[PDB]
């Protein structure tokens, strides 16, 4: 029948947090949480991620990166039901603070994540080891995997400052 | 009045940021030369007294929420001064909630770097770093205040009633 822009986009939101549960708990936290939670079919596939889109953070997660990963644990994760709820249904204003806060949140984490996939050696003489991009494609083969969990918070966060049905 | 007791906190909590930025934090980020030979050894003298393996040399993560420091918060500190000094300004709540999360998740692994990493003959900081665990806690002794003090500001525009 008749669906707009704000329905079509808080349904994309809905979408987003509710895939973020299982990408979360199957894939990001594979390294803060015990491996044997995770059936070997799982932990190979998590293998794999890692070889094809040489990923240098998530399996063997620097300090900085891996207080990252345990805010997405305790404090992102407990929201996307919530969020997800709030979205699907439409009318909620009282989402409106809490998503700002995650969208400032998650804009920020990924802000430093980005700028290490983009500038720095991953090379063997590294810490690293050459679990990383070498080429410029292969810097941008992997940011495009991390490059939604930034915009899509920056669309969030404009949509809540703006909205008048959230206010 | 308390609330007008923290609005004045926060007001010379922004106000003073402008010159920490500007003369201090920004000297990884800066050039050498557009700082006075002074100004270039105090910042060595903060640099050894508290064994910050970061600011002066940083990699690229904390690099970027240098920048972040510098593009936007540095702009918001003065409109920030001016609101909590003046008062009666409810259109700060929304940007002051920004501000706070922001700088906090910046903060978060800051500290959790400068508390569990080793930095013993770690190549990763050129033999830099605090090495004692009393070391440590001298270093986040200036990195803490900047953390909790937007963790007030976060709860202090959430469920204060003037500000929503
Ligand atoms: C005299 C020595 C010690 C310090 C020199 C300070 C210089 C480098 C400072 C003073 C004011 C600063 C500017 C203040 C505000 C902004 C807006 C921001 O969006 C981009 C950076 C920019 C444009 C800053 C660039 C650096 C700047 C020009
Ligand atoms: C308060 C903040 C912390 C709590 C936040 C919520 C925590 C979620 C709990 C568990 C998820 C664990 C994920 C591991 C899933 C592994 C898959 C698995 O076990 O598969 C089953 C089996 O192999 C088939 O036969
Ligand atoms: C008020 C709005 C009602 C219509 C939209 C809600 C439907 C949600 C099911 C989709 C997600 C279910 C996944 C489990
Ligand atoms: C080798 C560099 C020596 C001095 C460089 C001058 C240019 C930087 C001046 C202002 C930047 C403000 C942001
Ligand atoms: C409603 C206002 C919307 C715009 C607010 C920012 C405007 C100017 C930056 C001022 C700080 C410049 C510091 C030098
Ligand atoms: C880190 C992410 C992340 C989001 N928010 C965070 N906050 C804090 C810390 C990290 C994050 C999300 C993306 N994720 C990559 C998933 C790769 C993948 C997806 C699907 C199937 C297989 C493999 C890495
Ligand atoms: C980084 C800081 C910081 C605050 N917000 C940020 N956002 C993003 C990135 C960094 C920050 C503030 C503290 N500062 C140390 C100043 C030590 C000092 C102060 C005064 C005189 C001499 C020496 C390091």
């Amino acid at each position: 029948g008749t669906l707009g822009a704000r329905r079509g986009l808080e349904w994309f939101l809905g979408f987003y947090f509710l895939s973020h549960i299982p990408i979360t708990l199957l894939m990001d936290l594979q390294g803060v949480l015990p491996r044997d939670l995770y059936p070997v079919e799982l932990r190979n596939l998590q293998q794999w991620y890692i070889e094809e889109f040489k990923d240098p953070l998530l399996q063997t997660p620097p300090a900085w990166f891996k207080s990252f990963l345990f805010c997405e644990l305790v404090f992102q994760l407990p929201f996307f039901p919530i969020a997800a709820y709030a979205f699907f249904k439409g009318g909620c204003k009282w989402i409106r603070t809490p998503a700002i806060i995650y969208s400032v949140h998650t804009m920020t984490t990924l802000i430093p994540i980005l700028s290490t996939l983009l500038l720095d050696d991953f090379s063997k003489a590294s810490h690293f080891r050459g679990q990383g991009p070498k080429t410029f494609q292969e810097r941008l083969f992997l940011i495009s995997v991390y490059i939604p969990y930034f915009l899509i918070p920056l669309i969030l966060l404009l949509f809540m400052v703006r909205n008048p049905y959230y206010k």
